[PDB]
């Protein structure tokens, strides 16, 4: 018996009212300021959008809301009224109310039009759609934003030419006014000559341009210059913040990124590094930026340590599943294995693990070929090698002992780390550590 | 016998020379430019603000003040005067001190018209409320800022159209002025059309729109717009400035979630994560901003952590009272047990304990359903359930074993979380344990 | 059989390519609006232009690219010309594509040109070379983003000034166009004079100058005026969101050390320190600023803690190689003990040690003279100096005593520092500090 | 033998330069355009100039260095000429050079005053001064800089005025030009009727305005404001960019605590907490604001941790030399105690330590009152007390129980806090705790 705010009806039932309020916004100074009214042929159309205003005003009595503190719902419908009738019933029922068509039927006229520029309160549907999408998801927000504006100031544009056509003609001598004093005879053209001649005037004091033609002559009219310049100047300021908003935001990720390749080009040309180990720097930092994985660190630390664990067990589940050391290790023991492991990625020639290294952490490969030669007790040549899948670091499970080889990349690879203290953070998960250590044992033996 | 800054009365007398200052600031241009002196109307009131001013010369030396480096007073009427003497007395007798009464009085006049000119020091009090009113905690602060930056606009509109009708009354020729050569007549027409004239030549080369009017041609004049445009490139300059503070500072709240949810589906897009751990993150992050609990971690994590304790006593407390669990714990054990409790809120739909996970926190319902299905071992169906209070994870008290049952939400909940290493923190408060651990055992058995 | 796209062949294409875009652009308004058709040294030319781009069609199929999830390359032609027929192919071969030509040699116009006004789709490869250029190392970003900001706005003068002077050439009654109403005689004029006057014209109303020349009479250019003068609006805004970029970014470094030197003199004269705690915390802040170690420790902790271990290895091991303590210590030992070493700088003057301090860390010299005074015991003189490479802090290697001396610099120098902590971790390395502990008890005792 | 650069005698050598580096180029667009040559009176000023700046090319080869890698000095004069005749002696000897007094003395113009333009690379040491003077402590920031941009704008309407004047008179028909068309007659006055003209006009095209006088004719002069316009708008961006900076760092702080008020207050009006907790947290904030301890927390972390240790050697060791508990505890043990301690400061009326609370700190007072009321098992009186260096918190020093009574404040205090770990980390510098014991047994006895 209430109706959902979240059906189908109600949404459409809005986006239709919101094309009748630009519609309205739109007519009302071009009927404040050009056309007569005793004609009727968009009075029709006036009062069928009053009607349905007013069809509006009865039906928001049945819909329910949000609240604050208890989410999800609102129904029965004590406070609702409550809410609509003390927060926004007064101006809508104040603007939908009509006077000019009352005017029209009773005796009858500036004082009833500025009774009709009241419509101008419906014009908080188009705020409440602005503050929708932008805090909807489906929508680009650096779009929504600038159409706002686009839309502030058109309407600005508008209003501005219409009102001062308006005193132009109320005025007494045709010439000493902005359009009389260039065009002697302008009440006899038409509607787009004057439209566009008003629309070109407010334009170029909008955007203080001021070429010097359409000057103010008459002392109303130069004290209606003053508040629009003051008006003008405010809302150019306020464009040029959103703008430096837009700009600030859009090229801030390029730009932390070239901070951080002059930081390290600083370091390594204040302490003369010879080339290598530059490289190295400036490499390392062109792949964390092509894989950009400082967005990554910070929203999987935001995350509540279950999701990351249901992302690691679709990622890394089945290429753990099978390995060198992994048989037959209990698959509830891989549920709480798998959420502690951190990936990573790598470039190429970027030496991996050196020779008598002390160990820190097992690097299981998952793509690149990997590339081992002897290092200082090795001149040269020698023999190293891992393949997709094949693990290597299993010297210091327990051993505790020095890696023998040197570990440099061929192309570039992802390589997974469970560290050393994981491992043994791992240790006291008994019971399947057996089977672990047998296959160490036949591993090694062979 | 000394008057305390912070009495009733010394506020409505600061206020009341606030709207005083107001008054000389808005008449000394005007007085200076437009009218002339020997008339006396307005002489009266003129000496009248200069006698109140002259009351508070005597009475700022009955007034304490708060000192920087110790706090709350200063009194004995010594080094009150050695602050007052030092700081602020020069200019303010200065300025307080009649000129023009003693001229006209004396002997007798632009050389006592400059003497004038120094009443501009009274200003200094709408300077310091404008200091009081943004570190005052009860006002909107980017409503106070605003309002300096257009009463220091029309200020200067005001300053510099009278001057410049000032220099085009004093110069011989009327013919070649700014006003001249337009209105060849214009020292017979009122006050407003000239008031009007100069106020609306100033705002279209303040506001830098220039329109063609009004242009310089006496040379002096001209000399006097290269300093006016200087100063208008400044004003505009630092206009823009505060504009764009608020904007950046208006939405950033917005813009910061924004970010959230493009760093997330960025991740979420790159590793082809299927539907359903996109739809976890993206509406988990939805609910950390409808709630929005990172101000709220960032301000609780501020504060002296006894005040926090207060807080978590007063929202929490009657909730753990009643559990399942604790039934007699001695109160004075429930005040040191209540101020680590770390609250939380979430989705619907999210799988918060899953079978077979290694645990590690407590779940005390606060609201919302809770639903739990079999999971792995059982395909569909089954049971599971916990209600309005109702905790769970009471498994891993002492068991230190997996948890038997998926937990899904159904619709959201509060739920908060004594986690392992919280509950074994709290272990060695003994004495009290012992009925935890009957109410374990007598709980299970049943 | 397959074009790399990293070759010396195809990037000198692709940059004749960009300098034959450029000339296009620049000349297609050109074209459009001052000279005509019919004669063909020009015709030769855009044809050949035609031709090249032609050429580019056929030859992007050959070409291999970067895919996203998998990187390095993509070969194998197909899914070459899925990406390529999906992204870019329907306008370039829409603006490749001769319609002036064949209207030309078919039958034959303004219809026609609007049909060569889609050459400006060949103006999509300048984007990608200022994409490429910004993410590219070897170039100063604050050169480029400026440099491209200059050629939009030279363009946009450009082709609105030759738009322009086409609706003046267009419309009958020669008075009453811009350039009519002011120059009567303009078509008999040259080319140089009537592209500098149309240039002059937009310059005028893009920097939003406005003198009031050239205003508009016609009303489709009264129209025309609102465009553009909306663009140049937004335009503005855009530029100047790029120059604040380039401000706020080229000046946050002395403006974060003025913030560090405001706060600390803050918090000195507040307490009321003396001199001597001012001058040493002022001092140490402008010799964290010469050497800018901020920014290095930064980078130096995000950097994946090898890469750290080989420059701590370059940088310090002949130096910790050669000390008073380690002789015969096994370069095996070395290579682990090396990548904890924390290098620091020091001030002249400061008190570094101090007199019966409990001990915290060992002090290697590198640089700089180091003078050692009794302190509380002895009033003045005494003994204690150490030179470069001769260490101190030898006392609390495992003395646990406080140190003897006193310790202040004379002239400045860079000094090492392994802490307690950091030795006793290198400790359970053992089998060499039997080593270091002879070296201890033959070092003092002698 | 060798001047060092840190002399009285080259630093106002140096500035003695700048002055006549000033000099320089304000004279030069001035002697380029408005007077003659022939006459001599300033032709001796000039020579003697240059005849400075010989000198100065000299004295350069004597003056020591700073270098970059190792600091404080470079003598011995190799690698100073390796130094100044790489960098800058080039355009500084074509500089100095004379050329028109040559041209005047040797046969003899304009290819002449095109070689005197050169003397403008004098200019770099004003931009030296304006690096030096950012970086030096004893000046404003935001002076300095807002001083340079002053600077950079007056001398572009100098330049810009001056040559646009030289372009008037250099043209055959003196009408159709800026100045001769609204001045006929305008060679045969004098110099500041030109001057202040071609400054007005300079000025009101640099600041946009452009009312609409003095807009150009000669094409030539057409072509030369479209440069002049396009420089405009790059500096006038550049402009609001640097006031930006100025407007965003001035008003961060106030900004800053009215967001932690905001977040405070969204915090409690979310939950309903009902007067107490919110009068506690805001005046919490407040008086964190009032005595500035966010920048003293980061600026007192960034200390080396010696300099700290000297800091509070000075502030609290005769506060804590003195007390109930410590009587003769070996000064030597004491500096080693001071160092850890963390100071504090409290609002009144908030409730410090509570009754039945669980220990956590010693609260040592160094001035306010402290109230202590019975809590819970007394509904109202009873007593408490503590005066100025009377500390309390000693029932948690070993009994390990919680505190007797209610510790509420009266008048704001600043309390000290050694907490329970800090107390039990000194517990290992024994052989001076039984002192403290003993004063703990005969203190409670008694
Ligand atoms: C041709 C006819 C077209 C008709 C269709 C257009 C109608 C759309 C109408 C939308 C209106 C809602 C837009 C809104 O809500 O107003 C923004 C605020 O506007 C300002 O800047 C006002 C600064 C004033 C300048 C100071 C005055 C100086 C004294 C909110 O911006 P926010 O900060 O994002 O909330
Ligand atoms: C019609 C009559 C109305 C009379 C009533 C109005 C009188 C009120 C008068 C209030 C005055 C106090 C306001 C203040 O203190 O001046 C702000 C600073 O102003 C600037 O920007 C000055 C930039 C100059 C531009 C460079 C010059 C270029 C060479 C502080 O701003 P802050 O940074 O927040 O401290
Ligand atoms: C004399 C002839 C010279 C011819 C040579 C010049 C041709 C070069 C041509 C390069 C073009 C690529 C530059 C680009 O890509 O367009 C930037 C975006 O431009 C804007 O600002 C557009 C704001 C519109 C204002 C709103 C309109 C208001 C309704 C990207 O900027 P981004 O943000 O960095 O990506
Ligand atoms: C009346 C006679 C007075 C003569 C005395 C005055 C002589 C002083 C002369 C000082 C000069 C050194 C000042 C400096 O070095 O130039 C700043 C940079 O200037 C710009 O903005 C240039 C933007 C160009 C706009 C793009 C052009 C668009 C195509 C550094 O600013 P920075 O970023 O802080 O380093
Ligand atoms: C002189 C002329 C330029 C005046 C135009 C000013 C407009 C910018 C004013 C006229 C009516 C105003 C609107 C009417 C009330 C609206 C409800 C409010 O919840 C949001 C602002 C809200 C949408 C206003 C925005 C600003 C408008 C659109
Ligand atoms: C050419 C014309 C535009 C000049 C107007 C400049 C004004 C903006 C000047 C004129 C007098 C100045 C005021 C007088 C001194 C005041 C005391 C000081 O503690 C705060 C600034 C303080 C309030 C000044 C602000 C700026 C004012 C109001
Ligand atoms: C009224 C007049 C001023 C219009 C000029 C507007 C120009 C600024 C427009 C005209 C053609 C537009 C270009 C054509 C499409 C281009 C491809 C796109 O991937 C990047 C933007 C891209 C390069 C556009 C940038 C903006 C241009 C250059
Ligand atoms: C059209 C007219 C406005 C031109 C004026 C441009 C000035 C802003 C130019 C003219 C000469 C230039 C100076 C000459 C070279 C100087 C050395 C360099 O290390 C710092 C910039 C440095 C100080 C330049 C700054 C910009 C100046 C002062």
């Amino acid at each position: 018996h209430i109706i959902s705010p979240f059906n189908p009806r109600y949404r459409a039932w809005e986006m239709w009212l919101v094309l009748l309020v630009i519609y309205s916004a739109w007519i009302c100074p071009f009927q404040f300021a050009f056309i007569t009214y005793k004609k009727d042929a968009i009075f029709i159309i006036d009062n069928i959008v009053n009607g349905f205003f007013a069809i509006d005003i009865i039906l928001t009595f049945f819909v329910a809301y949000l609240d604050s503190h208890s989410y999800l719902l609102v129904d029965s419908p004590k406070k609702i009224a409550i809410r609509y009738l003390s927060t926004w019933f007064a101006f809508d029922v104040c603007s939908t109310a009509p006077f000019q068509p009352l005017s029209l039927l009773f005796n009858y006229e500036l004082g009833f039009r500025i009774l009709s520029m009241l419509r101008l309160w419906r014009l908080r549907r188009v705020s409440s759609l602005f503050a929708r999408l932008e805090k909807d998801i489906r929508f680009n927000y650096f779009w929504i934003r600038c159409t706002k504006l686009i839309s502030v100031t058109l309407f600005a544009i508008h209003c501005a030419g219409c009102f001062n056509y308006l005193i132009a003609d109320r005025y007494p001598n045709p010439r000493k006014t902005w359009i009389g004093a260039v065009y002697p005879n302008f009440k006899e053209a038409s509607l787009w000559n004057r439209y566009v001649t008003a629309l070109y005037w407010s334009i170029t004091t909008l955007t203080t341009t001021g070429y010097g033609d359409f000057h103010a002559e008459n002392p109303r009219e130069m004290l209606f210059d003053i508040f629009f310049m003051m008006f003008n100047l405010g809302l150019t300021a306020y464009l040029i913040g959103n703008m430096t908003n837009l700009v600030v935001h859009w090229t801030s990720r390029t730009r932390t990124f070239r901070d951080s390749v002059r930081a390290a080009s600083e370091f390594a040309s204040r302490n003369q590094l010879p080339h290598d180990i530059q490289d190295q720097m400036l490499s390392h930092i062109c792949l964390k930026f092509k894989t950009e994985g400082l967005k990554q660190q910070e929203t999987l630390n935001n995350l509540p340590k279950a999701i990351r664990s249901s992302i690691a067990n679709y990622l890394f589940f089945p290429i753990v599943h099978n390995i060198y050391l992994f048989q037959g290790v209990s698959r509830n023991f891989l549920f709480q294995l798998v959420s502690d492991i951190d990936a990573e990625y790598f470039p190429p020639k970027e030496d991996i693990i050196l020779q008598n290294e002390a160990p820190t952490d097992l690097y299981i490969l998952v793509s690149g070929a990997v590339d081992f030669t002897v290092y200082v007790d090795g001149h040269d040549q020698f023999q190293g090698k891992a393949v997709i899948g094949e693990t290597f670091g299993e010297v210091g499970v327990l051993y505790y002992r020095p890696q023998p080889f040197t570990v440099r990349t061929t192309e570039l690879s992802q390589i997974l780390r469970i560290s050393r203290t994981s491992l043994m953070s791992a240790m006291h998960a008994h019971a399947d550590d057996g089977r672990v250590i047998m296959n160490n044992l036949f591993m090694k033996l062979r």
